[PDB]
RNA sequence: AAGAUGAGACGCGUUUUAGAGCUAGAAAUAGCAAGUUAAAAUAAGGCUAGUCCGUUAUCAACUUGAAAAAGUGGCACCGAGUCGGUGCUU
DNA sequence: CGTGATTCCAGCGTCTCATCTTATACGCAGC
DNA sequence: CGCTGCGTATATTGGAATCACG
């Protein structure tokens, strides 16, 4: 048997795969093939690539999935305000709610009148009238008094609930709050007389312009502070500002606190943070730090609100209202001048809705952005235009109601809105009196983040735990949803689990028993030297539990100097002593001990070991929540023990971040011979100190037996790792190639494995070489161990892997070098054989190494410089012009065995990248995604548009269009042909599209009888996923983009020395050398027509594009007086007519030539079907023509 | 610092319908109006009936296994226009 | 009256939170 | 030995429509 090696090229569309045998030369093996048709054996190089389309992030189906959720939510809250509105509306308007659910419906299938509303012309009408917008209603609900009929109190809270604005502001902001400055002199004034020592000096400083100005707050802030030179933006003032703007100000500098005084409004902690401030300097400021806050509240109203307060209680209804009404006088004067000064352009603006006009801009599709860029150069034409110009340039100028800028807008506006509406309308209706809180709450809830979707038991996402059997309302949702449990496992199912116990839980953090393993491990391996001391010795138990609480357990941090000078010269009177192990102070700490001791202020509470399990469980849950209202649920069964300022104190404390180490793997696990824990025998080791990585490498201890035994499916193995999922499915086809590659080759395994990955998108000597040769991303030590795993399986009895199977690491880099350096140049363009030449070269560069240099395995899997692959140099540089040259044969000294022979080698690798056979196969796979174009298209009178529903037809109410097929299926059966319905037998190709690819898998003869064909032969369907390969004649072989589409699949195998010519001559990337490539580029510029004639020959052999051909020569007969760079580039832009996949368009030059469309599968009935195997050596052709 | 994964939310957009378009012209076609908004859906859909799930990953062919997957394909040499030819076994 | 050429077109803009993971250095400890 | 960890620092391509057009 002739040993092996197999090479490797992973990349986000492609995977090369070579093998090759001894002095690298691709074998060349028959193969049988299956099917009906006449050949027995083909002839196959073991090099070739694979190419797919390249893995996609979940983040569209996520997103997806979420706008799925938002929708259903959405339309449960108005079932829910329906609900509500039930019996009354029924008792005013029976089929009120079923007008407004069939609104759809045009006019022959609505099942009652048009008019939604009011179900009859007249009262629509006179609404029309009186309300122009929805706002008008809102605005004429809040306002008036006068009872309301029920359905307009209806359409206001449902335009309310089902647009209401983001949750960003938390608590109440009182809209009414809007005195952009008065707001901010009543601040100041207060300030004054709290700090009248430093009075500030506000006159001259407007606040509304510099606090409302459409910029950033860091700006608005210096810009404030610079007309205040006596106010820094540091300054309390200046913080209180910070504050006001929604900044993160830091109140401990200004009042000289220890605890970092930082608070923001937004956050629902606020108060309690202003509880805190309350509690150390003074009450004295709460008015103060209120009046901010009211400060803040006219900020965020500033832009979103325009108009006076005292109005009305519904600023944002009155804003629209004055909008609608800017708008209407704008467009009068508007028609007014054009009019009187363009009469032209008077039909193209206010009838073409195709254009940006306002016609296109209302009725037509058209932005404001757009509208305005239209309509700008023709109010600069017109005269007496200033306001509308004013308003163009503050982008307020026929503004609409919703708008795409609405989205600053908080919900409690429409909160304050419906309230208001309710105690209105609630003197007039009983049961909104009765329900406010209901609408209220429906309005204003939410699902928290923390809870996930509300399933049961039937999702993939979801950790919701309930406590009773019933349905989740916003009305009871606490009383179902358990959020502490829901909470806990938000955070537990996405956190690590122990790597030595998979089953178990990480630790958090700040652990009390991660800190104590934390600085008993690194206390363990402590050694003193003294005077009396021979050699140092560790710490005994008793010496490391007195060290812990003189050092430990008394000062937040722990140093070297601290050690020596504490524990040695008071306890044990050492006046000299030297530790080795730990420099400058400890990485260890009792923080989280120092940190209770503050709080509790009770260290032998913290001392009583009893007290652990209750120690765990506060700090877990000062780490699994973040909301301060679920911290002091969960403390509140311990609030026993400790004082409520010391409950307090822990719910302002939170601390984040997870360990590494589980409980179990600490103190969970006893050894059983001794009977100890892994802390038990950290804190006594017997004089040895053992530290965690000994305790658990101890072959003599049983915790390395009960890790190993506990340790104990290669696409789920695949999709834990770290990458993105192209990589991920890169590497998945890569396994899977060797594998196939593995059975070919009679199931003999081969030496070495060489893995390259492209890209995501004497001590210096030593260090350099191991940078040249270890592979510093970590996704590759992946694949490698993946693949050591799956390839070597063989351990020996000393526990030991037999290492059948080497597989190595290498760097892109360094076989780009090589290609560079030897002239083995590569063109992305001109066809895929890179990919399988860039793997073969990547194994032989691997063997190579692994043969000249095998004591580098390690770092991978002499000389005096620090090169590794220079003796395949045939002539070397000395760096000063002192060229010399290798030896001819290169083997290692040691062993041997050639590793190069520059006589043979150099060849052969000019053969095998000279080869015109190398195995492309494109990765068939059913697609799959979106079930067609998103764009809801116009209704037509067009059998393309696919329903948005049942009973939707898309004559009348359009739909879809584009459908995306998964697999086309190839039928032979009969159809009703002509007007005698005569059965005459059909063989076309029929297109699976992904909406319907479901009912053909559960009965393919139904759905095959439902599209007309009659008499099929259930065995003779053929199944063709996208990418599958025919071949017609004369070698022209089409990949079945679709089921009425054909994609380019034959290579141009372009010799060697075009390859060369065309990289040297375009500079696609030592002067002499450059000359006499200049001049071999001006040689084969004699022989650039050679390039051109041998793409119009594969052209007419495999494309058959006759009039892009004859456009392509023309421009070059044209272009021939071109410079010779410029016309290989133009050629290297060329080669995408023929380049395999879909065709594209170029440009030769200044020639624009389109891409040609083979739309017609009428061909391909005839030809011969191949299925290509993973590896593409195992092909089955089937002779199509033999069916029907 | 960067990127990935998942969860909770907003604002649009896009379609059909509701916004009586008026005058004259046999009709067609011109002139004059208005135009800002609202309802429903936003993947067909499924049952596992939930404020659940539906665009990620997986997938050459034949047999088996629900399916994850398992089984299924001789070697050497010469050359190379997509692989051919020659010798042994079969 | 089908058929090759030519051209048009495709849902999108934010916010919050959590879990991470890498990415590379450094120091300590090791079986 | 190489790993094991602990800590610190931060556009495209298929569909679809239309247009000569023999």
């Amino acid at each position: 048997d002739k040993k092996y090696s197999i090479g490797l090229a992973i990349g986000t569309n492609s995977v090369g795969w070579a093998v090759i045998t001894d002095e690298y030369k691709v074998p060349s093996k028959k193969f049988k093939v299956l099917g009906n048709t006449d050949r027995h054996s083909i002839k196959k190089n073991l090099i070739g690539a694979l190419l797919f389309d390249s893995g996609e992030t979940a983040e569209a189906t996520r997103l997806k999935r979420t706008a799925r959720r938002r929708y259903t939510r959405r339309k449960n809250r108005i079932c829910y305000l329906q609900e509500i509105f039930s019996n009354e509306m029924a008792k005013v308007d029976d089929s009120f709610f079923h007008r407004l659910e069939e609104s759809f419906l045009v006019e022959e299938d609505k099942k009652h009148e048009r008019h939604p509303i009011f179900g009859n012309i007249v009262d629509e009408v006179a609404y029309h009238e009186k309300y122009p917008t929805i706002y008008h209603l809102r605005k004429k609900l809040v306002d008036s008094t006068d009872k309301a009929d029920l359905r307009l109190i209806y359409l206001a809270l449902a335009h309310m609930i089902k647009f209401r604005g983001h949750f960003l502001i938390e608590g109440d902001l009182n809209p009414d709050n809007s005195d952009v400055d008065k707001l901010f002199i009543q601040l100041v004034q207060t300030y004054n007389q709290l700090f009248e020592e430093n009075p500030i000096n506000a006159s001259g400083v407007d606040a509304k312009a510099i606090l409302s100005a459409r910029l950033s707050k860091s700006r608005r802030l210096e810009n404030l502070i610079a007309q205040l030179p006596g106010e820094k933006k540091n300054g309390l003032f200046g913080n209180l500002i910070a504050l006001s703007l929604g900044l993160t100000p830091n109140f401990k500098s200004n009042f000289d606190l220890a605890e970092d005084a930082k608070l923001q409004l937004s956050k629902d902690t606020y108060d309690d943070d202003l509880d805190n401030l309350l509690a150390q300097i003074g009450d004295q400021y709460a008015d103060l730090f209120l009046a901010a806050k009211n400060l803040s509240d006219a900020i965020l109203l500033s832009d979103i609100l325009r108009v006076n307060t005292e109005i009305t209680k519904a600023p944002l209804s009155a804003s629209m209202i004055k909008r609608y009404d800017e708008h209407h006088q704008d467009l009068t004067l508007l028609k007014a001048l054009v009019r009187q000064q363009l009469p032209e352009k008077y039909k193209e603006i206010f009838f073409d809705q195709s254009k940006n006009g306002y016609a296109g801009y209302i009725d037509g599709g058209a932005s404001q952005e757009e509208f305005y860029k239209f309509i700008k150069p023709i109010l600069e034409k017109m005269d007496g235009t200033e306001e509308l110009l004013v308003k163009l340039n503050r982008e307020d100028l026929l503004r609409k109601q919703r708008t795409f800028d609405n989205g600053s807008i908080p919900h409690q506006i429409h909160l304050g809105e419906l309230h208001a509406i309710l105690r209105r309308q609630e003197d007039f209706y009983p049961f909104l009196k009765d329900n406010r809180e209901k609408i209220e709450k429906i309005l204003t809830f939410r699902i928290p983040y923390y809870v996930g979707p509300l399933a049961r038991g039937n999702s993939r996402f979801a950790w919701m735990t309930r406590k009773s059997e019933e349905t989740i309302t916003p009305w009871n949702f606490e009383e179902v949803v358990d959020k502490g449990a829901s909470a806990q496992s938000f955070i537990e199912r996405m956190t690590n689990f122990d790597k030595n116990l998979p089953n178990e839980k990480v630790l958090p953090k700040h652990s009390l028993l991660y800190e104590y393993f934390t600085v008993y491990n690194e206390l363990t391996k402590v050694k003193y030297v003294t005077e009396g001391m021979r050699k140092p010795a560790f710490l005994s138990g008793e010496q490391k539990k007195a060290i812990v609480d003189l050092l430990f357990k008394t000062n937040r941090k722990v140093t070297v100097k601290q050690l020596k000078e504490d524990y040695f010269k008071k306890i044990e009177c050492f006046d000299s002593v030297e530790i080795s192990g730990v420099e400058d102070r400890f990485n260890a700490s009792l923080g989280t001990y120092h940190d209770l001791l503050k709080i509790i202020k009770d260290k032998d509470f913290l001392d009583n070991e009893e007290n652990e399990d209750i120690l765990e469980d506060i700090v877990l849950t000062l780490t699994l929540f973040e909301d301060r209202e679920m911290i002091e649920e969960r403390l509140k069964t311990y609030a026993h023990l400790f004082d409520d300022k010391v409950m307090k104190q822990l719910k302002r404390r939170r601390y984040t971040g997870w360990g590494r180490l589980s409980r179990k793997l600490i103190n969970g696990i006893r050894d059983k011979q001794s009977g100890k824990t892994i802390l038990d025998f950290l804190k006594s080791d017997g004089f040895a100190n053992r530290n965690f990585m000994q305790l658990i490498h101890d072959d003599s201890l049983t915790f390395k037996e009960d890790i190993q035994k506990a340790q104990v499916s290669l696409h789920e193995h695949i999709a834990n790792l770290a990458g993105s999922p192209a990589i991920k499915k890169g590497i998945l086809q890569t396994v899977k190639v060797v594998d196939e590659l593995v059975k070919v080759m009679g199931r003999h395994k081969p030496e070495n494995i060489v893995i390259e990955m492209a890209r995501e998108n004497e001590l210096d000597k030593a260090g350099f070489i191991k940078r040249q040769l270890v592979e510093t991303r970590q996704i590759t030590k992946h694949v490698a161990q993946i693949l050591d795993s799956r390839m070597n399986t063989k351990y020996d009895e000393n526990d030991k892997l037999i290492r059948e199977v080497k597989v190595i690491t290498l760097k892109s880099k360094l076989v780009s070098d090589f290609r560079k350096d030897f002239q083995f140049y590569k063109v992305r363009e001109i066809n895929n054989y890179h990919h399988a030449h860039d793997a073969y070269l990547n194994a032989v560069v691997g063997t190579a190494l692994i043969k000249k240099y095998p004591k580098l395995e390690s770092e991978f899997v002499y000389f005096f410089y620090s090169n590794i692959m220079n003796f395949f140099k045939t002539e070397i540089t000395l760096a000063n012009g002192e060229i010399r040259k290798r030896p001819l044969i290169e083997t290692n000294g040691e062993t041997g065995e050639i590793v190069w022979d520059k006589g043979r080698d150099f060849a052969t690798v000019r053969k095998v990248l000279s080869m015109p056979q190398v195995n492309i196969v494109k990765k068939t796979e059913v697609q799959t995604g979106g079930f067609s174009k998103e764009s809801i298209l116009p209704k037509r009178n067009s059998d393309k548009l696919i329903a948005r529903k049942k009973d939707w037809d898309p004559k009348k109410y359009g739909g879809f269009d584009s459908p995306t097929v998964a697999y086309s299926v190839l039928v032979v059966a009969k159809v009703e042909k002509g007007k005698s319905k005569k059965l005459k037998s059909v063989k076309e190709l029929l297109g699976i599209t992904i909406m319907e690819r479901s009912s053909f898998e559960k009965n393919p003869i139904d759905f095959l009888e439902a599209k007309g064909y009659k008499e099929v032969k259930k065995d003779l369907i053929i199944k063709l996923p996208k990418y599958s390969l025919f071949e017609l004649e004369n070698g022209r072989k089409r990949m079945l983009a679709s089921a009425g589409e054909l994609q380019k699949g034959n290579e141009l195998a372009l010799p060697s020395k075009y390859v060369n010519f065309l990289y040297l001559a375009s500079h696609y990337e030592s002067p002499e050398d450059n000359e006499q490539k200049q001049l071999f580029v001006e040689q084969h510029k004699h022989y650039l027509d050679e390039i051109i004639e041998q793409i119009s020959e594969f052209s007419k052999r495999v494309i058959l594009a006759d009039a892009n051909l004859d456009k392509v020569l023309s421009a070059y007969n044209k272009h021939r007086d071109k410079p010779i760079r410029e016309q290989a580039e133009n050629i290297i832009h060329l080669f995408t007519l023929t380049n395999l996949g879909a065709p594209a368009a170029f440009k030769y030059f200044d020639t624009t030539i389109d891409r040609k469309r083979y739309t017609s599968t009428k061909e391909v009935l005839d030809a011969t079907l191949i299925h290509q195997s993973i590896t593409g050596l195992y092909e089955t052709r089937i002779d199509l023509s033999q069916l029907g």
